[PDB]
């Protein structure tokens, strides 16, 4: 079965065959679409088939399908599973696997960069202190003094589900949030619950508006432990506007390294519960969501006031106006400090090229439109006009339940 | 079986059961989501008629009454004898209002119960259609104080006697392919604009020429008609600060009226059912003006604002976009023509959703269409999970007549 995808802005029509290799479910049925829904221990039995599918794809990618090396590897893995219930990936398979989980992440608009990923093998790690060291090395390497490099650090895979490695932080770097007794919130409202956990665990919170949270690392299923990332390793950018000299006085700044650390990486059926990864920001993530979401820093009004916009009636579009300036400032500040960042026009244009390339060479590119289209100026970016097909391919990055909800404290 | 929908801005969670009454397919499957795709017999008829009548009588608190049963059998007999049936005026009105109520791609459904229905089922010719349409336009426009309305022409019979409004919207501007290779007017209507010429129309070769109606009655060939200029309310676009804006020579009509869809009620199909409401600012300022394939005016507005268009990161397109949209709303509001901004419209939809969930068990909604083309995440609907599914009565897309018409 072939599926056609059309771009209503250029009439370009693409054909998708890749979806035929989709196995996981989407959440949607032939009677309902859950496309806008945020989020809708294995056995030897279901493991080998998963390993085989992966290994077949791997050996096919290197043009060695059917080879003796390919057949031996399958027998080697099969024997290992029956012998230990699991199996270890070769370094080459790990790299291939991580890159493809990124390549398959339908909610990621920066996938044109997928083949450029530094993979740090932390599978020999055993303690939280070990995790800390690995993570600091990941941060310094990725930051690279502002010239960001994509990377991922992969810790030991899940075994019996009682010895999981987990990074309790949702992102390696994020600002603390504090609920005040008057009901207001200091810092990032999104991290209030995590911040409380850190404090309870022993963290001495400076209680500021931009306090870098400590790492809470869990190794081999043990109780998590706190660690402070060396300040000198956390690159930050003071936010100022190119024309509005008062912008700087808003006291705003943001970290330069976006690194998701709460997702699960699945390769050949194996589950890597601790796999922090990072790239570089698209301006709107900070300027639109982190700064202007009502449930985040929510700075629209203040910026609106300083600009002396007509805030009496929404139809003046004062929010829209302040939004553009804030995002202009974020981009400007980052480029000035020479910290990698990409605007939504560039990122979306590139994704389109990446997408078309993928249809031709791979037969498709699973993409989640709801997440791909930027949170501002939607239709003036090429992706808005691009029909997309969303389906799940493995290897992949998956969501997993927050650790504080499932962990058995020792 | 009881799906939940969460708003990530307010943590409010709503439970949806209405979807359990869905009957039509969505285009998606457990293995693939096509949520972003633009277009994913007597024996067949009665069950449909039955489904409708049941919900109708249920709505009037007469479910399982004699009146209910009586009507059910009368239609039943009528179908068996005539191979179809006619809706009572009450059913027709109820059906039209609910088709709007079920339109998952419409953000303005909070207004659903306030719909003026014009029963044009007694129509028989193209001139009769022109007359009915002019009356609709005049009623809906109401001197700038817009009123939602729909005019329903004769239902389908044997497919060879279908009524159709060839235009996509009752009021749109023409588009012509110039020698330059460029396009004059609205690029989206180039093809239609030609079928008018090819049919007789005398195009003024302008940038904003109100197109002529191409009405098709009882299956016969379509005919042209010029909408009385005095009935087509337009708004000149001027910025409330950029006096130079006017020099762009931009204007837009005040009455948005989709005319190429098919209304489905109890199995019956109304192929010609033009309907109208009032604009949400972004429709004109973002899509009609700034879409690269439309009037694509971003660069022009950018230049006159003296913005650094060298690098995309200066966000000039974004800045210009906002002004262009501030102007649209400004002009309409100045000329006292009904219009709603994306902020107010979206806030209303959220309220409507909550009403629908607590009073009906849900509200089908297509997030991809509901979220405005600009400033997405600063509107409440961005953070609102939505379940999309098809309920009848409904408004469906249908093949352009010029690809099905046997002259
Ligand atoms: C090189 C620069 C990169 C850019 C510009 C890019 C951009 C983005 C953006 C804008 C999002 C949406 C974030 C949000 O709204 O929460 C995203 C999501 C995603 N990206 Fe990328 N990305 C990059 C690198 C990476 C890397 C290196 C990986 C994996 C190795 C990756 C995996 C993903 C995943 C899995 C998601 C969804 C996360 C979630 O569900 O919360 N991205 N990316
Ligand atoms: C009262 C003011 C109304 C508002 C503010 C509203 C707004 C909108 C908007 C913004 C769209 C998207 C248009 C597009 O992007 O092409 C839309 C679509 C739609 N609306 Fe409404 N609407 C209104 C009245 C109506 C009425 C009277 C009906 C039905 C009788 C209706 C039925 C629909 C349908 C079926 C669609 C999707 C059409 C398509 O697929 O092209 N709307 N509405
Ligand atoms: C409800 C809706 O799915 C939700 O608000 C989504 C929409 N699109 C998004 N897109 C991106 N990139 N990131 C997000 O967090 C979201 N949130
Ligand atoms: C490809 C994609 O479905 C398409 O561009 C959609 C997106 N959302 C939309 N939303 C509205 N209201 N109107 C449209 O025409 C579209 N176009
Ligand atoms: C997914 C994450 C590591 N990258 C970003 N959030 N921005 O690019
Ligand atoms: C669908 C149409 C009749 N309404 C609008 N496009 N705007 O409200
Ligand atoms: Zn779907």
């Amino acid at each position: 079965r072939f599926l056609k995808v059309k771009n209503w802005e250029t009439d370009v029509v693409l054909t998708d065959t890749l979806h035929l290799k989709s196995t996981l479910e989407t959440g949607c049925t032939e009677h309902i679409c859950m496309g806008s829904i945020m989020l809708p221990v294995r056995t030897k039995d279901q493991l080998f088939p998963l390993a085989k599918e992966f290994l077949d794809q791997y050996y096919s990618s290197i043009k060695r399908f059917g080879s003796k090396a390919h057949m031996d590897r399958l027998e080697e893995v099969n024997k290992e599973i029956e012998s230990t219930s699991t199996y270890q990936l070769k370094d080459t398979e790990l790299i291939y696997g991580a890159k493809h989980a990124w390549r398959n992440a339908s909610r990621c608009v920066g996938r044109i960069q997928w083949s450029k990923l530094q993979v740090f093998d932390a599978r020999d790690c055993t303690t939280a202190h070990g995790m800390f060291n690995y993570i600091c090395n990941h941060v310094k390497y990725a930051t690279n003094k502002g010239n960001l490099r994509s990377a991922i650090t992969i810790f030991p895979q899940r075994t019996d589900g009682k010895h999981d490695f987990r990074v309790w932080n949702s992102q390696l770097i994020r600002y603390a949030g504090y609920k005040q007794p008057d009901g207001s919130t200091l810092g990032d409202p999104a991290n209030v619950q995590f911040t409380e956990i850190c404090i309870q665990q022993g963290w001495k919170a400076p209680r500021g508006r931009f306090d870098v949270l400590p790492l809470l690392l869990q190794a081999n299923g043990n109780d998590p432990e706190l660690f402070q990332i060396p300040p000198e390793l956390v690159l930050e950018v003071p936010i100022r506007h190119p024309k509005f000299d008062w912008f700087k006085d808003l006291g705003l700044k943001w970290y330069g390294l976006p690194a998701v650390s709460n997702m699960l990486l699945e390769i050949g059926g194996l589950e890597f519960s601790a796999c922090p990864f990072s790239g570089w920001y698209m301006g709107t993530e900070i300027g639109v969501r982190d700064y202007c979401d009502n449930s985040r820093y929510n700075i629209l009004e203040e910026v609106a006031k300083k600009m002396d916009l007509d805030m009496r009636k929404t139809s003046s579009l004062w929010k829209d106006q302040a939004l553009v300036e804030i995002n202009i400032a974020v981009l400007y500040s980052f480029q000035s400090d020479k910290v990698t960042i990409v605007d939504h026009h560039s990122a979306t244009e590139s994704f389109i090229k990446h997408m078309e390339n993928e249809y031709r060479c791979r037969g498709g590119c699973p993409a989640d439109w709801v997440w791909i289209v930027p949170p501002m100026s939607g239709s003036i970016t090429p992706v808005f006009h691009q029909e997309m097909l969303n389906y799940r391919l493995t290897p992949s990055f998956e969501y997993q339940p927050d650790p504080w909800n499932t962990h058995v404290w020792k």
